[PDB]
């Protein structure tokens, strides 16, 4: 049997239907029969079905269910679809809310914003991996099994705090607010550069290219050591390349484009190294350093 009359409902998702509500689409949700073409329905759209029994079915809404470990570890429900296309990655910095519950619906842990550096994870395994997977202001439920929750040793109440009993399930609203794009910047990937600002079209800087910048540099402890190239100050410019500045800040700059604003954290073998730089405050050996900079302008070779 079959049917007459942009986006589609797939597989498992939750449709809302009006025929003569609600269900999880092809699973063992209705008599095995007329699922099997809701899933070329569109939103507004309305088909009737015709089975040898005729249903007028207007496809309502639907929010995806995705099975994102590729496991039944975690199922995705889109709630709110977000925006754009990009999934921040490993190294980026997102900025998150979400709400764990128990299945019984007992709240454990909470938070209202949080930013964290996705591969150190936050909360549970779960959440990194929902995020890399979300777009910008896509609003989820998470249904997490134990390996991707707490595991067996669960987690003890300390403030703010439930208990989760080893070996617990969990439910978890998550929104994905935003994120600031992390590049690992040399050969080693040890040099982090976090995009603050974007800049603008597509061009940047070549070895040898003069380069105009406004730098801040810092301690770990955010102490301002360097600030260079400011609009009260002589501008700073220097030709990039050619050891003109500590290594982290010239590989930097060669991966930025005009206007950006970046937040560069640099090990001391790419900035001063194992003897001290006596700047506004005094550079420890062997410090990492984080170097604001913003490529102000520059002329390629």
């Amino acid at each position: 049997g079959e049917e007459n009359e942009w986006d589609t409902p797939e597989v498992g998702d939750e449709v809302e239907v009006h025929y003569t509500f609600k269900f999880k689409l092809g699973q063992g949700q209705v008599i095995k029969g007329w699922d099997q073409g809701i899933k070329t329905m569109k939103k507004g759209e309305n088909a009737l079905f015709t089975i040898p029994l005729q249903f007028d079915v207007e496809l309502l809404s639907w929010t995806s269910v995705r099975d994102i470990a590729k496991d039944g570890g975690i199922f995705k429900k889109i709630l709110k679809e977000g925006d754009k296309w990009e999934n921040p990655k490993d190294p980026d910095e997102v900025f998150v809310k979400y709400e764990a519950r128990l299945e019984d619906g007992t709240v454990v842990s909470k938070s209202e914003g949080v930013e964290f550096t996705v591969k150190d994870g936050h909360l549970c395994p779960a959440l990194a991996k929902a995020v890399k997977t979300m777009k910008k202001g896509e609003k989820v439920l998470l249904a997490v099994k134990p390996q991707y929750g707490f595991g067996e040793m669960g987690r003890p109440a300390a403030g703010e705090g439930g208990a989760v009993p080893p070996n617990a399930s969990l439910v978890i609203d998550l929104e994905l607010v935003s994120w600031k794009t992390v590049t690992e910047i040399g050969d080693d990937k040890k040099i982090l550069k976090k995009v603050l600002k974007e800049x603008e079209g597509y061009e940047r800087p070549n070895e040898g290219a003069v380069v105009t910048v406004k730098i801040t540099g810092k301690l770990q402890d955010g102490t301002v050591f360097l600030k260079k190239g400011h609009d009260e100050q002589e501008p700073f410019e220097f030709k990039t390349d050619e050891e003109a500045v500590i290594e982290g800040l010239d590989r930097a700059v060669l991966n930025m484009k005009k206007g950006e604003v970046a937040l560069v954290t640099i090990p001391p073998e790419y900035a001063y190294g194992s003897t001290e730089s006596k700047q506004d405050a005094i550079v420890p050996p062997n410090s990492t350093v984080i170097y604001e900079v913003e490529l102000v302008s520059f002329v390629k070779d």
